[PDB]
């Protein structure tokens, strides 16, 4: 039986209309054009010989407005430039007539967002990721993808949360929030960096087990229960996130009649092993679907 | 190590601009507006009391142009109506000014396409599926999603291949090509229908094993080899598709230095069991990524 779950992204058209190419010196990547502002990673200013230890303050000082070439696939004339953290803010002489309603927000571990992967200012694909507990994402990014953006959507308002910066040695990816901070402890320098341990996102595993029940698959449900406080002690010793329930999870508990604490017990047992059984076609725990995903895709509830 | 593979969809903006709502009688679903034509499922004409055995020919005869209300979220006046297989072709008085370059094609088992899930003519999400060997897709569709479209893209040309019609008893989905045929032996009637067996898509499993090698994961590669002819005999007795190599697979063989026949042998052994080992984080064969996916996402080759 098919779960009815897929990796679902927001329709990308509103964001596609905001993507531009930014070129400075020998570097070319993508930017995001909102109102009279183009956002892009600051390493567009870096020569190749300096990607491992750029002096971004001195590079910024060395640039003029004319150093930055911005093109939509129109040329946008840059009339101001500034640095915010790991991002540049370029002011351009034309306001984007296709600027959506938007905000900037930071995404939290375990939460999902949509990514528009772009090369040379041209959108090429879209996909959805969950921010991992170690502030990486398991994406699909190649050379030239920096400045690709991640976002969520509330109503007609696009909430931009991610601008792509780099790949880590283990193949995962990270980037910046639009306040200019990098996610996690990462730095926008091309050197090897410590990577914190990833963890299973407990609240998302709970969501997936609820998805299993909603699809008629509940062999792992027993009357046994583990409290949130006890689970969270256990989680710390077993590479799980601490569980924090939400109204979205509560709706799944109501719809199925299975209590959260029953599934926290199940997770503890399933972690030791599935004993040859499958859950929604898998023999390992799944933490890449959120409670909101399950509520929306299976229950039709946004 | 992260594979660098994600479920990647085409940017959806070009298709979003083509979606409309179609209402007839008591039914409302989505349509696709290209030039002066709106395509939609013919069961928009059906009353609820007749969804299990509609007489579509008599329903069509009973309709006038004014029976069909088409809205973009503009009202499009219907000036002609016709039935092609399981689809209606409504002629409207306004050509879509945002009509992309497009063709209609039929997708084949194992091939991937992008879906724009729409409700009431409003795009709500996008995802990618592979057409299964039994002509179903493992999608995410709820009431009101009919008329949602699937497509591939070659250059700037959108190749529409799927218009959503129904969910099967096992939770999978199927629909129509734009020649009006349903995929497989399915009928657009709300009754239980035979479902052919699904099968592992051998060419996609081969692609995924190549993806593993490209990521440094090659423990399953041995000098042992199975020929395509011998594998295909085996496949018939073991619920695999017969393997047909392509230039896309050949590029993966060149890049990795591992022959196709080595991976056909591997598949035979892995099917009996992974013996506790993992491949790209999985303990079962993966057939939802194509050779083209691997070439594009990992090798940057379209
Ligand atoms: C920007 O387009 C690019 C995106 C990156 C390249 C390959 N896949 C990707 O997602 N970013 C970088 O190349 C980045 C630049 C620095 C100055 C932030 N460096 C980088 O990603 O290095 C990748 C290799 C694995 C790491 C080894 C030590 C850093
Ligand atoms: C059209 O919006 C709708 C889409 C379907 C509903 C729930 N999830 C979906 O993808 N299509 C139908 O409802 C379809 C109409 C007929 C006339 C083609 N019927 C249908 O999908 O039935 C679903 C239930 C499982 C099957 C049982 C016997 C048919």
């Amino acid at each position: 039986h098919h779960s009815g779950l897929v990796k679902m992204s927001h329709p990308s058209g509103d964001v596609e209309a905001c993507m531009v190419q930014v070129t400075c010196g020998s570097m070319t990547l993508n930017g995001l054009w909102l109102d009279n502002t183009v956002w892009c990673p600051r390493h567009v200013m870096c020569p190749a010989d300096q990607l491992s230890d750029p002096n971004y303050d001195a590079l910024l000082i060395s640039m003029t407005n004319h150093s930055f070439s911005v093109q939509k696939h129109a040329n946008l004339r840059v009339v101001g430039h500034a640095m915010q953290g790991t991002l540049l803010k370029l002011t351009v002489d034309v306001a984007n007539p296709s600027t959506p309603a938007y905000t900037f927000t930071t995404v939290k571990p375990g939460a999902a967002f949509s990514v528009l992967a772009c090369y040379n200012g041209r959108p090429t694909g879209t996909f959805t990721v969950v921010m991992r507990p170690n502030y990486t994402i398991k994406g699909s990014f190649l050379c030239g993808s920096c400045g690709s953006v991640g976002y969520t959507k509330e109503g007609s308002v696009i909430n931009f949360c991610y601008m792509h910066q780099m790949e880590l040695a283990n193949g995962t990816h990270t980037g910046s929030a639009f306040d200019g901070t990098m996610y996690g402890a990462f730095m926008d320098k091309q050197v090897h960096q410590v990577q914190l341990t990833d963890k299973y996102c407990s609240v998302n595993v709970v969501a997936w087990l609820y998805a299993a029940i909603l699809n008629g698959c509940a062999w792992f449900v027993k009357p046994n229960r583990t409290s949130v406080v006890s689970f969270n002690e256990w989680a710390l010793a077993n590479q799980f996130t601490e569980f924090v329930g939400t109204q979205s999870v509560d709706m799944l508990a109501v719809k199925t009649g299975v209590a959260i604490e029953q599934l926290l017990y199940a997770i503890q047992q399933l972690y030791t092993g599935f004993q040859g059984k499958q859950i929604l076609g898998s023999t390992m725990l799944e933490d890449e679907f959120t409670p909101e995903d399950v509520n929306m895709q299976i229950m039709g509830v946004v």
